DNA sequence: CGCTAGTCGTC
DNA sequence: ACGACTAGCG
C-alpha cells in the first residue's frame, strides 16, 4: 500500500456498486479475500485443525459478482520477489510469535484477546490459495498465479484490456498505472471506484497526475518497495515534483531538500533503492495468459538493461511459469500438486 | 498551522 | 503490513 494515496486522491474516487461492470470482466487480489476468511476461522488455522471456512468466505464474494453478471478472474501471489525475502521470513517470525502469545493468553483467561491475536498469526499458504482456485474453477471461474506480485499481474491484466477494473484492498495497484481499481468492496458489491482519468480532478496533485509522475510521487511518499526519507509524505513528495522542471528525477531527488526547505542530506543508497523501486513497478514479470508466456510488465526503455533486473523477478521457462499461473505447482516448494489442464477440458 | 509518524484497536 | 487519531515536530 501506499500510505494515505487514498485519501490525498479523494476527488478521483466515487461510490459505485459492482453492478456498472455487469457483463464486463474484473480481476480480484484474491489474497485480500483470503485474508479476511482466514481471520473468520483463525483459532483453527493457528494451532492446526482442519478448516475450510476461509473457502466459503471467497465463494460468497465471486457468487456475489457472478449473480451481478460479472467475469472475475481470481489472480494470487506467486513466488516472492528476491529483496522480500528478509521480509517474508519476518513475517513468519511474527505470526508465529503471536501464536504463543494467544496460547498464553488463552491460559489466563484472555479468551477474547487471544481470539484477536490468532487472526494476526496466520500464514496464507498455496494450499489455502489452491482450495479457493478448485472451488471457483467448479464454478467455472477463471484463476491465475503471478509468477511473482498479484500486483504487477493484476495491472497487467488491466493495461492489456483483458480486465477493465481490479478489485483489491492495495492502492499500490494505481501507482501500477491500473485505469479502474476498486477498493473496499462489501460482500454486497458497494466499493469505492478509484479512475485514472479522474487524477486532474484532484487539486492536491497539481500537474502530478501522469502515470510517470504519479508513480514517482508514490515511491517518495514511502511504498512497498522503499520507505520515504524521513519527513516525507504524500504531501511533500508531490510538492517536490510540483517544483521541479527536470525529465531527470534522480538531479530532482538530489535537490529534494532545496525545494522543501528541509535538511536532507540523500544517501547513496536512496537513490539506488528509487530507481530499483521504478523498475520494480515498471518491469516485474508476469505472465501473459493467452500466448501463455512470462513477460515484464512494461517493454524495456533506453535508461535499462535487463541483466541488471533480477530483484523485478528471475525468468523461469514458459512450461514453469504455466505450471506456477494454472495452481498446479506449490510457489514455496515447486512441488505438483496439482494436474489442471485448460486444454483437456483466459488461457484460450 | 500542515504534515508525518507513533500508538492503539481491529479485520 | 491495515486505518483512526492525535501529539508533537518542523
Ligand atoms: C503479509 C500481508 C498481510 C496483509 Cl493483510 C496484506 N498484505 C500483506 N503483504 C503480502 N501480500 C500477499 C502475499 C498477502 C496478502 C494478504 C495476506 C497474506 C499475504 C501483499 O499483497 C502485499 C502487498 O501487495 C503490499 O503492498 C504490502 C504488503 N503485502
Ligand atoms: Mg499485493
Ligand atoms: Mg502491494
Ligand atoms: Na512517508
Amino acid at each position: 500500500g501506499i500510505q494515505g494515496l487514498l485519501q490525498f486522491i479523494k476527488e478521483a474516487s466515487e461510490p459505485i456498486h459492482v453492478r456498472k461492470y455487469k457483463g464486463q470482466v474484473v480481476a480480484v487480489d484474491t489474497y485480500c479475500w483470503l485474508h479476511k476468511g482466514a481471520i473468520a476461522c483463525a483459532e483453527k488455522l493457528a494451532k492446526g485443525e482442519p478448516t475450510d471456512r476461509y473457502v466459503g468466505f471467497c465463494m460468497k464474494f465471486v457468487n456475489m459478482l457472478l449473480s451481478h453478471g460479472i467475469k472475475p478472474i481470481l489472480v494470487f501471489d506467486g513466488c516472492t520477489l528476491p529483496s522480500k525475502k528478509e521480509v517474508e521470513r519476518s513475517r513468519r517470525e511474527r505470526r508465529q510469535a503471536n501464536l504463543l502469545k494467544g496460547k498464553q493468553l488463552l491460559r489466563e483467561g484472555k479468551v477474547s484477546e487471544a481470539r484477536e491475536c490468532f487472526t494476526r498469526s496466520i500464514n496464507i499458504t498455496h494450499a489455502m490459495a489452491h482450495k479457493v482456485i478448485k472451488a471457483a474453477r467448479s464454478q467455472g471461474v477463471d484463476c491465475l498465479v503471478a509468477p511473482y506480485e498479484a500486483d504487477a499481474q493484476l495491472a497487467y491484466l488491466n493495461k492489456a484490456g483483458i480486465v477493465q477494473a481490479i478489485i483489491t484492498e492495495d492502492s499500490d495497484l494505481l501507482a501500477f498505472g491500473c485505469k479502474k481499481v476498486i477498493l473496499k468492496m462489501d460482500q454486497f458489491g458497494n466499493g469505492l471506484e478509484i479512475d485514472q482519468a479522474r487524477l486532474g480532478m484532484c487539486r492536491q496533485l497539481g500537474d502530478v497526475f501522469t502515470e510517470e509522475k504519479f508513480r514517482y510521487m508514490c515511491i517518495l511518499s514511502g511504498c512497498d518497495y522503499l520507505s520515504s526519507l524521513r519527513g516525507i509524505g504524500l504531501a511533500k513528495a508531490c510538492k517536490v515534483l510540483r517544483l521541479a522542471n527536470n525529465p531527470d528525477i534522480v538531479k530532482v531527488i538530489k535537490k529534494i531538500g532545496h525545494y522543501l526547505k528541509m535538511n536532507i542530506t540523500v544517501p547513496e543508497d536512496y537513490i539506488n533503492g528509487f530507481i530499483r523501486a521504478n523498475n520494480t513497478f515498471l518491469y516485474q514479470l508476469v505472465f501473459d495468459p493467452i500466448k501463455r508466456k512470462l513477460i515484464p510488465l512494461n517493454a524495456y526503455e533506453d535508461d535499462v538493461d535487463p541483466e541488471t533486473l533480477s530483484y523485478a523477478g528471475q525468468y523461469v521457462d514458459d512450461s514453469i511459469a504455466l505450471q506456477i499461473a494454472l495452481g498446479n505447482k506449490d510457489i514455496n516448494t515447486f512441488e505438483q500438486i496439482d494436474d489442471y489442464n485448460p486444454d483437456t477440458a483466459l488461457y484460450f
